[PDB]
């Protein structure tokens, strides 16, 4: 399938260079198609990135939904790990998709919708923990959930991209889980 | 002074539109100078932004240094508030400077150097709290400090920019302080 070959080529090329340094000819060439055939499937390379990002985000969303449908520290660690493993398996798409937020309304909306959904879920679990007496009623659950999920987005991204500063990738899950558990269950 | 007029004009224009939508003629016109006179002071509008960002970051750094040279929850709240009030007083420069990270090595290095400095300081205070028995020895202090400061960067930025999702600006200091205090002092 030619559309899949375009997507595979784009992800492969994003490992080596940013989207600005990839041409439609590069994408068409790697996919084994002509430039006009490429434009049948996508109007631009930015549309290719949007489709790649949608597939990665959808993969994380489906894994989280699978977890949601089935100790306290391990509960949170298993969910945070979905983000760690899913986006960490597509670091080039993740990095390019984060950068495209500044210039693409569709990319920004894709990220925003996903984040709002799992912030709302986080808040609902915190509320449930408070209802059963396991967690104290401290901050508004939705505000706490927002900050913790923004921390995870920024901190996981830093670890993936090798940024300075960053938590080493091999330490970042423990670091985030500690902060989540102490801030959710601590007085 | 013509350089200051350029900087003032750029900050004023960044409140209304991004840097891509501001021309050197716009900057020169607002500053009351010609285009070639502008290029005496700055080689590009991106250099103007870099200078603006350097002034804002330096303002925060000097305020933090003043605090460092002079209860536990209030100690952390007063320091986090430096970031809240300094960058919140220059939201347009802050937003443009964050966006320029993706394309400017000098902007990225400016942010990185500042962040590394106050992560190192945060870690040193955490270590001091552990040395005097006030905080438990849980995560490596530098890793904990890294995640907490990345949370603050991402979460304050979201609140300033009106992003969705975000913590409301009037709630964001309480939210961050809670997470810092529980994760630093909690077992
Ligand atoms: C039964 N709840 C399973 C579960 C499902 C999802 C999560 N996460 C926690 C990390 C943020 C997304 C939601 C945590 C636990
Ligand atoms: C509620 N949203 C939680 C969330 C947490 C982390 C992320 N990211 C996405 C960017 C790469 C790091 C993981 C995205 C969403
Ligand atoms: C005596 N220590 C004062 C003090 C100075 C700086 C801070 N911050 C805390 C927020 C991150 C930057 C460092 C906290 C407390
Ligand atoms: C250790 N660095 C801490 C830090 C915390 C917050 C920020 N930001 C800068 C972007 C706007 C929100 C505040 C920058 C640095």
């Amino acid at each position: 399938d030619r559309e899949l070959a375009i997507l595979a080529t784009a992800e492969n090329l994003l490992e080596d260079r940013p989207l600005a340094d990839i041409s439609v000819d590069d994408l068409a060439k790697g996919a084994g198609i002509s430039r006009p055939t490429f434009y049948f499937y996508f109007p631009s390379k930015e549309a290719v990135l949007l489709t790649l990002l949608d597939r990665v985000v959808n993969q994380a969303d489906m894994a989280l939904q699978t977890l949601a449908e089935n100790d306290r520290e391990n509960m949170w660690r298993t969910g945070i790990n979905v983000f760690f493993e899913t986006f960490g398996s597509h670091k080039a798409v993740t990095r390019a998709g984060q950068a495209a937020r500044a210039t693409s309304v569709e990319v920004a909306e894709l990220w925003s919708t996903f984040m709002q959904k799992w912030i709302a879920y986080t808040a609902a679990v915190i509320d449930a923990e408070r209802d059963r007496g396991a967690a104290p009623r401290t901050l508004p659950a939705h505000e706490l959930a927002t900050a913790l999920n923004l921390m995870n987005e920024r901190t996981l991204f830093a670890s993936f991209a090798g940024e300075q500063p960053s938590v080493p990738e091999a330490r970042v899950l423990d670091t985030l889980v500690h902060i989540w558990v102490t801030s959710i269950y601590g007085e």
